[PDB]
C-alpha cells in the first residue's frame, strides 16, 4: 500500500500535452507520485511551428536535485523517467541524476525514454541523439524507443518484428532489461494497425490497437506511452500486464482525440479509461 | 465540453504548493488546466532550505504571447493566479487575463491573493498593496484568508455576518464572487475550521475539522482556490461549489493527518477529490 516516487525529467508545456504535460497526470491518475523536474517550460509543442520558451542548464538541473537530497526525499525516489533532451548538457545531467539516485536507492530504477522528436535516419545526429546512443543504455533499466530511435539504438534498418526483436536483444546486451518499442513499423503489418512491441532477455510481446489516420498526429502519444508502463510497472504489473494497459489506455486516449476531431490529446477527458481501460488487445509471444 | 484553466503559479518538484497542488486536482475534476509556471523550487520554502529557477515577468507574457499565436487564448475559460513573489510579476498576470478576456470575453479571472504569513489591517506596500488597491476590479473572483479578507477590507473583522458585508463591500469593487478560503469565526468552537461562500445575493457558511498538526501542511490554500474554481467550471452552483471544496479539501487534509504526514497525502486521496466520501452541508448567513 505504500505509494511509489517517479522523478521525471521531461519538458513541461503549458498548452496541449507533451513531455511532462503528457506524463505526469496519468501516473498521478494511476496511483504514482511524480516528482516533474522541468527542463524548459515552451508555450505549446514545436510541431506548431512557432512557440516561445524558457530553459534551464544542466547546473540548475543537479542545483535542484541538489535540494531534494537536501531534505531526504531524494533517497525514496523509486524511479528516474526521463524524456526529450534540450541540450547534450542537459542529457549528460539526467545520467548524472539517475547515477546519484541509484546510489542512494538500490532499487530505484531508471527508464529512459529517448525522445528524439521529429529525426530520421540511421545515423545518430551529433549532440544529443548520439549521448542516447552511445551512453545512455549502460545506466537505463528500460528504454521506450519508437522504430526511429530503435534503429539508431541499434545501428540498422528495421522492418519486421523478428528484426525489431533482434535488435532489442542487442540493445538488452548492452545494459536495459526491457525495451518498450512504442511505435513499430511492420511492413508485414495490415495499414490500419498501430504495433507495439515489449521485449525482456527471456520474453517477447507483440501489441496492437487500432491505428487513426490524423490529418496532424498528435503529440505527446509517446510520451504518454511510455509514462503508463512506467505507472504500471511501479504498480506492480508483470511485463506482459504493464504493457497490455498501456496499449489498451494509450488506444482510449487517441479514441477519444480522433472522435473529438482535436489535435492534443483527450488526455482529461479519458482520465478514467486511462486508470481502468474498457476495451482490452490482448498481447501474444514473438521470438527472434 | 471540456473547459481550460490557465494557472499561473509556481512549480514544487517535491511536494505539494502551488501548482503542485493545484494542477492535478483541477485536472482529476474534470478540467484542463494549462500550468504555467512562475518558479521552479525543489521543494516549498518552510523547509528552510531549497533551490529554485525562476521567470521573470517579460517571460510570463512571451509565453502567454506563443499560446496567442497558435490561436488557442480563445478557447481558455478561466485564469487562476496565486502567490506573486513581486509587484512586476502581479502586473504581467494583470496583462495576461486582459490578453485572455481579449481573446474570450466570457472568461474569468479568479485570485487568490496568497499573502502568506503576514498580519496587519493595512497592506504592506507593493504587492500586498497592489492587491487591495487594483486587483478587486480587474478579478471576478477572489479566495482571501480572514487576514487577506481584513486587508482587503481595510476593517477588523471577527463575525461571521462582519465579514459577509467585508465581502460585499468587495464586490462592489468589481469581484462576483469571494470565497473566504479559512474564516476566524469568535463564535465558532475551536476545533472548527470555518469557510464562507458570499455573491450579491448568497452566503454560505460551512466547517470541516481543524486538524492540530506538529507542523500545519502548506498548499491547502492553493488546494482549495483550485477545487473552487475547477467545480464552478464544471458548472456547481454556489452552494455545491463550496460544500465539494469543503468536503473534498477535508479529505486531503485527513489522509495527509492520519498518515502524519508533512506534504499533503494528494495523490493518495484523488478518489475521495472526486467524489468525497463525508459531506458537510452549508448553511445560510446574511449580512
Ligand atoms: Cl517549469
Ligand atoms: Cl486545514
Amino acid at each position: 500500500h505504500h505509494m511509489k516516487n517517479v522523478l521525471s525529467i521531461q519538458s513541461h508545456v503549458i498548452y496541449g500535452h507533451a513531455g511532462n504535460s503528457a506524463a505526469v497526470f496519468p501516473m498521478q491518475r494511476l496511483g504514482v507520485n511524480v516528482w516533474p523536474l522541468n527542463t524548459v517550460q515552451l508555450s505549446n509543442h514545436m510541431q506548431y511551428g512557432h512557440w516561445a520558451g524558457s530553459a534551464i542548464d544542466a547546473a540548475k538541473m543537479e542545483q535542484l536535485v541538489d535540494g531534494i537530497a537536501a531534505i531526504g526525499a531524494l533517497k525514496r525516489c523509486d524511479a528516474v523517467l526521463s524524456g526529450f533532451a534540450g541540450s547534450p548538457a542537459q542529457a549528460r545531467a539526467t545520467v548524472e541524476i539517475v547515477r546519484a539516485v541509484k546510489a542512494m536507492n538500490p532499487n530505484a530504477w531508471y527508464f529512459c525514454d529517448p525522445a528524439m522528436g521529429q529525426t530520421g535516419g540511421i545515423r545518430p545526429e551529433p549532440g544529443v541523439e548520439e549521448f542516447i546512443v552511445n551512453e545512455m543504455p549502460a545506466l537505463a533499466d528500460g528504454m521506450s524507443p519508437n522504430h526511429t530511435e530503435l534503429q539508431k539504438l541499434a545501428g540498422r534498418r528495421i522492418e519486421t518484428v523478428a528484426e525489431a526483436v533482434d535488435a532489442c536483444r542487442t540493445l538488452i546486451a548492452r545494459g536495459p532489461k526491457i525495451i518498450l518499442v512504442k511505435h513499430l513499423h511492420d511492413r508485414n503489418s495490415p495499414a490500419d494497425r498501430f504495433n507495439m512491441l515489449a521485449v525482456t532477455e527471456t520474453e517477447a510481446w507483440i501489441g496492437q490497437r487500432p491505428l487513426y489516420a490524423f490529418p496532424r498526429h498528435p503529440v505527446g502519444v509517446g510520451d504518454l506511452t511510455s509514462a503508463i508502463f512506467v505507472a504500471r510497472r511501479l504498480r506492480g504489473d508483470s511485463v506482459r500486464a504493464a504493457f497490455e494497459h498501456t496499449l489498451a489506455a494509450v488506444h482510449a486516449v487517441v479514441k477519444a482525440t480522433y472522435d473529438a476531431r482535436r489535435y492534443e490529446l483527450e488526455l482529461i477527458a479519458a482520465q478514467d479509461e486511462i486508470a481502468r481501460p474498457s476495451e482490452w488487445f490482448g498481447a501474444w509471444v514473438t521470438d527472434v
